[PDB]
């Protein structure tokens, strides 16, 4: 199943790099990062937890922005190879105001601008942070979504080579790859 897109009719005439340039300057940088993770302000959150999920959210300490990754994740803490963030990742949604957790049965957001299904990324844990899961979602969690954008675009001109991360999400939708969110 190809990569699938739902986007606010805000972004219709956005691109997906201008949006995601955007959307990380807005949620910033929570500087989770070596002696800097010294209390449970930075660290994002695993459904179930404590170190798995198939999912892991983080809010931004900057903004109310948030990030839902979802798929069958993995974290090695101080594992070898320590810091690691690896496993499948099929899904990231972008939006306003994390809600729930691991003890309500899952995270949500409550206004969602954007999401990416399908992504069909999967990082072995033996290459450690070069995986490209890690590379994406701590690219999401220290302000730069440019590891995203890459494999965005990459699944996009698979489908046809006319799409890319320079497509508008209207263009996107055209193609049948991406969706409105419904009106009223």
């Amino acid at each position: 199943m190809s990569i699938s897109i739902s986007y606010s009719t805000t972004y219709s005439g956005w691109t997906v790099a201008d949006y995601l340039a955007d959307w990380s300057a807005y949620f910033g940088d929570v500087n989770h990062r070596p002696g800097q993770v010294v209390d449970g302000s930075n660290t994002g959150g695993f459904n179930p937890g404590p170190f798995d999920g198939s999912q892991y959210a983080l809010k931004s300490t900057a903004s109310d922005a948030a990030f839902i990754a979802g798929g069958d994740l993995h974290y090695t803490l101080f594992s070898n190879p320590s810091h690691t963030l690896w496993g499948k990742l099929d899904s990231i949604a972008l939006g306003d105001t994390l809600t729930g957790g691991a003890s309500s049965g899952g995270y949500a957001l409550d206004s969602q601008e954007v999401s990416f299904s399908n992504l069909g990324l999967d990082s072995p844990i033996a290459q450690g942070r070069d995986g490209t899961v890690h590379k994406v979602v701590y690219g999401l969690m220290s302000g730069d979504s440019s590891a995203l954008q890459g494999q965005i675009d990459a699944l996009l001109k698979a489908v046809d080579p006319s799409l890319s991360i320079n497509s508008t999400f209207d263009q996107l939708a055209a193609a049948g790859v991406a969706h409105a969110t419904p009106a009223a």
